[PDB]
């Protein structure tokens, strides 16, 4: 704990490998998907998950930011997301009942989503000054 809420962040740096590596993450995802890998799709939503959490665990438990307050519902919703619709996949027979089209669809929607919503979380961290 501290106090008072955060105006910026709290490390610079630690941004930034928080943010690029949560887009790397989400290409495991994309990648899996057009290569048809339901099995991998467990780990590669799970690897995700890390970033999003980890990278929210360096802000404080109150922000002080208009958008930082709003990324984090989608931030956590995007791996929350991401997690149950893997978390439900088609590693058994190619008949399965479940709509492994639809599966693919489902991943590349959070995981574009996911993948976007970084983009205006590290562009606010830069266009910020915290002076």
């Amino acid at each position: 704990l501290d106090g008072d809420p955060d105006p910026g962040l709290p490390s610079t740096e630690d941004v930034i490998l928080k943010t690029e590596q949560v887009t790397k993450n989400i290409q495991e995802l994309l990648r899996a998907a057009q290569e048809f890998k339901h099995d991998s799709f467990v780990p590669c939503s799970e690897k995700i998950h890390l970033a999003v959490t980890e990278m929210a665990s360096l802000f404080p438990k109150r922000p002080a930011l208009e958008p930082v307050r709003s990324s984090l519902r989608l931030l956590n919703a995007s791996a929350y997301r991401l997690q149950s619709e893997c978390r439900k996949t088609v590693p058994p027979e190619p008949g399965a009942p479940v709509d492994f089209q639809l599966l693919t669809q489902q991943v590349i929607q959070c995981a574009y989503d996911i993948a976007k919503a970084a983009k205006q979380l590290v562009t606010i961290t830069t266009r910020e000054k915290k002076q």
